[PDB]
């Protein structure tokens, strides 16, 4: 109950509505699966923060879009470059280094998640980039895409959430709840 409260206090209304949508599409109730709610909100925020990271329109956002537009963006980019169309929707496209990006956000250790992602997606083409709430980060062939300045600004936001969750005692539960 106080997590739902937190979610609507801490996150911008656009992120909140996108999350509710994304959850209801799998039949999960945000008022009930409140730890998934917060987890989705955070993932989306990082995506949006990451996309502002570098040069102006360095990145095309794919996450947060409906499936048709999402795929329109993908199919369009593979048609005009020739980079292998992926088997799943990624999170961004990097116009500077011509590759898609999967972004992950983990409550566990950053190596455990990176493994699951790598095996989950296969397609050697795409890029992975994990963040934690404790400031850890792991990237594909250790290539961190953004500059250290913008990267820290994300990890700093992720920490404050961890703290502000802990402040309301919600964190202990939120950390055990990742599947
Ligand atoms: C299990 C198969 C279902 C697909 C799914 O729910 C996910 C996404 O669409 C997605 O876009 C996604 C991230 O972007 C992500 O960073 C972590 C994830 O765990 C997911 C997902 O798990
Ligand atoms: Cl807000
Ligand atoms: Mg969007
Ligand atoms: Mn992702």
């Amino acid at each position: 109950g106080s997590m739902e409260d937190f979610v609507r206090q801490c996150f911008n209304p656009m992120i909140v509505e996108l999350a509710e949508k994304a959850m209801k599409e799998y039949g999960e109730d945000p008022k009930i699966e409140t730890n998934k709610f917060a987890a989705i909100c955070t993932h989306l925020e990082v995506c949006f923060m990451y996309s502002d990271g570098g040069s102006k329109h360095r990145f095309e956002i794919i996450e947060g879009r409906d499936r048709i537009m999402a795929w329109t963006v993908v199919n369009s980019i593979c048609n005009t470059t020739g980079v292998e169309k992926p088997k799943f929707l990624p999170d961004l496209y990097d116009y500077k280094e011509n590759r898609f990006i999967e972004i992950g956000v983990t409550r566990r250790e950053v190596h455990i998640y990176y493994l699951e992602k790598a095996n989950k997606i296969k397609s050697e083409k795409t890029h992975i980039h994990i963040f934690s709430f404790t400031g850890e980060e792991m990237a594909t062939k250790a290539d961190y895409t953004l500059d250290e300045e913008s990267r820290a600004r994300i990890k700093t936001r992720l920490f404050t959430i961890r703290q502000e969750m802990a402040s309301r005692s919600l964190w202990d539960s939120f950390r055990q709840s990742e599947r």
